[PDB]
């Protein structure tokens, strides 16, 4: 149960880590810690250097660390399918935000008859082999998340989709609620669930985007823009597992990706866009505009001035679907000293992430697949944003002293 972040600041490196060491003396005394914590918000320019440490747990040891002058902005990239695994978000099942969070997401799909919390809570390897069940614990995972961060004040400067991720985005953005934005990710699986499409697949791909265009056999588009030189494909299976045969044989990385049989942002998408067009319709009416933060994977930039783009419509949300992830060409907008979350249940962008930026940037992680405790990996990644120059005081994430 006890175990807190504690986050540090200093003049000096041994400054912090005398401040690290008292903390872990007094790693059982809550006030204490909740007090060196409101302590700890102090500007570089005054203390210009800062550490944490998760007391409790394994990979507890401390960080310190010179905490640059200059303003630095907050992102927050919600990363798309693929990212889902067996208890997911069990550990952080520990923080009453969290929990409260899952729980209304529950209530939005108490109707449907499912619980997100009860499949979560499933020891069954393939429950979540089924889209509905991902697609809904995805978003909802994601949810649990930004309410997490937005418990300590965190106002995001930007924020990016990836797929799916989008639905998450505009919860985010304040465009779409949490009830509005689960049942996205629930009509999203569940319309494709009914449609009983022929077989597709997607595979990873080391070419760039024109060079796929150029290169790909018919039926088969780029479909993921996630690198210079990292695209997914996607297609009809057949097309997609020869073309990644032709390409590993000519020592191109070409890896596939499971996707339950499905092609992905393309053209096979096509035939689920009247039903779920129809359902979103009546799940978000009165549809709000998206915010200048919210950098569209969906809609190409010179296009960005649009009625679809305007808003988080129903409209929206199936254009995605359909659409390629423009997610490359979102990343370059990001600034150079950028501090980017990633907001998924795995952080399976963080490479793709560091490609597509800089030894600037900052790119820390949330959840991580199949980890011992993600409590304490969640915290050691809060304790990277006091790092990195951002006020972020885990005293709120849990009970009062």
């Amino acid at each position: 149960q006890s175990m807190r972040l504690l986050r540090a600041s200093g003049r000096t490196p041994e400054a912090v880590q005398k401040l690290l060491e008292q903390g872990l003396r007094h790693s059982q005394d809550l006030a204490f810690l909740s007090m060196l914590n409101d302590i700890a918000a102090v500007p570089a320019t005054a203390m210009p250097f800062r550490g944490y440490a998760v007391l409790g747990g394994e990979r507890g040891g401390p960080e310190v660390q010179q905490v640059p002058a200059g303003e630095r902005p907050l992102w927050f990239i919600c990363s798309g399918m693929g990212t889902q695994w067996r208890g997911m978000g069990l550990s952080l099942m520990r923080l009453d935000r969290f929990r409260d969070s899952i729980l209304r997401s529950d209530e939005a799909v108490k109707p449907f008859g499912l619980k997100v919390s009860q499949l979560l809570l499933s020891t069954d390897e393939s429950t979540f082999d089924d889209i509905v069940h991902s697609f809904v614990s995805l978003t909802a995972i994601q949810i649990g998340l930004i309410d997490l961060l937005s418990c300590m004040g965190l106002r995001p400067d930007g924020i990016v989709g990836h797929s799916l991720g989008e639905v998450a985005c505009g919860y985010a953005d304040g465009c779409l609620s949490q009830e509005e934005a689960v049942l996205a990710a629930y009509w999203r699986g569940q319309c494709i669930k009914e449609a009983h499409l022929p077989p597709g697949a997607m595979a990873a791909v080391g070419l760039s985007w024109e060079e796929c265009k150029q290169r790909c056999p018919p039926g088969v588009v780029p479909a993921c823009h996630n690198s210079k030189d990292t695209v997914t494909i996607s297609g009809p299976q057949a097309p997609v597992f020869e073309f990644v045969e032709q390409l590993r044989k000519e020592g191109v990385f070409a890896k596939e990706v499971r996707t339950g049989g499905m092609a992905f942002h393309s053209y096979f998408m096509e035939a689920i866009a009247p039903p779920l067009l129809q359902e979103l319709k009546k799940v978000i009416r009165e549809p709000k505009p998206r915010s200048a933060r919210w950098l569209s994977t969906s809609i190409p930039e010179a296009q960005w001035h649009s009625s679809l783009a305007r808003t988080s419509s129903a409209e929206y949300n199936v254009n995605n679907l359909v659409s390629p992830v423009l997610f490359q060409e979102a990343l370059w907008h990001v600034p150079e000293h950028a501090v980017v979350l990633e907001i998924a249940p795995h952080a399976l962008l963080q490479a793709v992430l560091k490609r597509g930026l800089k030894p600037s940037c900052t790119i820390i992680p949330l959840m991580k697949k199949d980890h011992r405790d993600n409590l304490e990996f969640f915290l050691a990644g809060i304790g990277r944003l006091h790092l990195s120059g951002i006020d972020a005081n885990p005293n709120a994430l849990f009970p009062p002293v």
